[PDB]
DNA sequence: AAATTTGTCCGTATACATTTT
DNA sequence: TAAAATGTATACGGACAAATT
């Protein structure tokens, strides 16, 4: 019964994607609407966590996934960037 | 190296929790209180008796399997190598 | 069967290490 | 130089997945 995110139990079609996946969708949206152009910086990990209201590890999980599929690349001490 | 309780003239340190668990388990083995192919206490038992999280237990045990002191069988249990 | 037990996923918190800037 | 930003380590919690017993 894949946990995902659940607001409530009863009836229907059930509930939301995990937090990190929601974050993934948002970031990937920024890239694919071109609000963030190739080689440009995404708002940082700290910033991201303050705006999304999630842990740094949730942010890092989303970003890491997006790096693995090659949409982002990150530079230690530098920042994170559009691929 | 990682832990403390902060006081003057120096700083008081202790091993991280998982390290303490490691020492305990490995001492059980090296004193022969547990013999090859015998199972150690379950991760659940260990967390309840040591008062730490299942991940602290799993971390210690993981380090001890990497050394070949232990081996675990999923659904089976954990054993002295 | 179905309960135990170990394995992995998801989420949170704090501290410190490593590089850039 | 330090500050900032990413990386890894140490904890904790809950829920689910997989294989044994």
């Amino acid at each position: 019964h894949h946990l995902e995110v659940l607001f409530q139990g009863p009836l229907g079609s059930e509930f939301m994607l995990p937090k990190y996946a929601q974050v993934k969708e948002e970031i990937s949206s920024w890239i694919n609407q071109g609000k963030i152009l190739p080689d440009q910086k995404i708002p940082t990990e700290n910033e991201l966590m303050q705006q999304f209201g999630v842990s740094r590890h949730t942010i890092r999980k989303a970003i890491g996934d997006l790096v693995s599929q090659g949409l982002l690349y990150s530079v230690q001490g530098g920042g994170t960037f559009v691929a």
